[PDB]
């Protein structure tokens, strides 16, 4: 792929984070803490899952960024509508305003409804995410495997401004503590 020149500098929005997340000073890394992080509650915070949004909002154009997922067992990545539900239980689907992929239990899947099996021969350490707002496309690339395509959502009905979306996953196993990191341009 030749999407690298649409690179955008993404930072995480603390106010949207689940109350157990720890975001670095530079707002470029996030990990699951072992307890509540001593923040006040607000209507933006994801309550049920270890999720956070990027600060940036996109309503046009082409955007690209990269995320490091090294040594994680579970995570979700992609984009979502600014108006997604924050409280209670929900599934990651385009009907609910999410365009995502994930790792869970040693398999990769796209967040369609129902979910779609991904075919990845080289487990990725860094994921590239490309959004073409006008075309209605969200694509995912395997940076570890020379940029190979993982998945394309096409005919997307965004229906609002988009935000970068992250889930660091739970750490019930003790093997999923590692952070998500936004990689330098
Ligand atoms: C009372 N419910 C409502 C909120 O989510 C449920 C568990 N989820 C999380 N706990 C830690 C961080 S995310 C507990």
């Amino acid at each position: 792929h030749h999407h690298h020149h649409h690179m955008v500098h993404i930072t995480l929005d603390r106010n949207t984070a689940n109350s157990w997340l720890i975001i670095s000073k530079d707002r470029r890394q996030v990990r699951m803490g072992d307890t509540h992080q001593n923040v006040s509650d607000n209507k933006e915070r994801f309550s049920n899952y270890p999720m956070v949004l990027g600060a940036q909002r996109f309503s046009s154009g082409k955007m690209y960024w990269e995320v490091d997922v090294t040594q994680k067992e579970a995570w979700d990545l992609g984009v979502c509508r600014d108006s997604v539900q924050r409280k209670g239980q929900f599934s990651l689907s385009p009907e609910n305003g999410f365009w995502t992929i994930w790792l869970w239990q040693d398999s990769y899947e796209a967040g369609t409804s129902p979910q779609t099996t991904l075919h990845i021969q080289v487990p990725p350490c860094q994921i590239g995410i490309f959004v073409d707002y006008e075309a209605g496309v969200v694509s995912f690339y395997n940076i570890t495997d020379h940029g190979s395509l993982i998945y394309t959502f096409s005919e997307c009905v965004f229906a609002g401004p988009l935000r970068p979306f992250f889930n660091v996953g739970f750490n019930y196993s003790g093997g999923n503590a590692a952070p998500l990191k936004l990689c330098p341009l």
